[PDB]
């Protein structure tokens, strides 16, 4: 009865699985907001960074795409 679900790490907020999006290699969970404001900034550039998981402490540190991402934001 009642429990701190939690999920995202960039904001350690509280949200279900339908309110989040997977990375693309490590299979992590991050609310669009963060997972977005983070990449949305880089994805737009493309100069470098390769947009890596927002979890510097990720056991897989999976990277993200430049299109697939910008597609979920800058369609
Ligand atoms: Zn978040
Ligand atoms: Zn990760």
């Amino acid at each position: 009865a009642l429990d701190p679900l939690v999920s995202c790490k960039l904001c350690l907020g509280e949200y279900p699985v339908e309110q989040m999006t997977t990375i693309a290699q490590c299979q992590c969970i991050f609310c669009t907001l963060c997972l977005k404001q983070y990449v949305e900034l880089l994805i737009k550039e493309g100069l470098e960074t390769a947009i890596s998981c927002p979890d510097a402490a990720c056991p897989k540190q999976g990277h993200l795409q430049e299109n697939e991402i910008e597609c979920m934001v800058a369609a």
